[PDB]
């Protein structure tokens, strides 16, 4: 997993059909400063200091179909 | 998943079977400069802004046979995205 | 799998549901110094040097529906 | 995906059990000049250019129990 | 997968439960120098140059409970 910042808000309104309730988020890693969009549930917000889960275990947490999203914030980092 | 911009199409000239109808394109990962093929089944352009995910989700997406298949283009990015540094 | 040496540690308070009972502690991979985060179950304490498994192994290793786990430490290193 | 080169031809006589028929080829990803080593089915040749998947995804196109395979290519370009 | 020369053994005084008989080796990855520790059941010596496989496929390839195995050598090299 990795420690990250939410840096902003990503919006993709023409989209694939299968991704569930939530917001893209760009988030900055830490010490790195590597960028991704990471999947987020929670209601993070941007500035907010976020855990980061990668790979299909992002997708297999979703009940329903399994959705084409390869990171998730999976908490928020106190 | 990560930002990306296409930039141009991938022809093939034979594949192993299992691969499903949509496009090869060529794209660069944005701030990277890393370029990658990603599967596309939304049209995508050259010079379109792309969202792509990674890994077997990319694969997993498509419903029969699982295709061998490590990124797909989920959806374009909207002009109203930000983005700032930490 | 990676040998790291145990860092530190991240509080996450506010967490999507299916954590298992454990740690998140921050690793630093031996010889490159590259940071990340692992989830503990065998008590591995700040200094330790570990070994890690990454990515859906480290969620499928817990039996049951599957934790949004990508980074697993597996033992400690003699 | 990846663009890749195959530079030559891997033999490995010891191996555990469960590799489908097919050989280990190395290849060389265009641009950054990493070399791996891809499974292929397709009889492609050294110098060819090729597409590569890694990950599950190149065990999983193999219908039965999973061969112990991260890479695999999937076409030529 | 990758071409890797077996570089040593790698001991654990304490690890999880779950993981198959065999052996931990750090190897060598050759094109890069990078090193790693790949998971060994055919029995692999120091100086061997061995094939790997990475990620959840080291851990499906095994019967039984998944082991938290992510590379695995699947074949010595001629």
């Amino acid at each position: 997993m990795l420690r990250a910042t939410v840096t902003g808000n990503v919006w993709s309104t023409r989209r694939i059909e299968g991704i569930p309730a939530g917001a893209f988020l760009e988030v900055e890693v830490e010490g790195t400063g590597s960028r991704m969009i990471a999947f987020d549930v929670l209601g993070s917000g941007v500035g907010e200091h976020v855990l980061i889960a990668q790979g299909s275990v992002a997708s297999s947490w979703f009940t329903g179909t399994p959705p084409p999203i390869d990171a998730l914030i999976i908490g928020s980092i106190d």
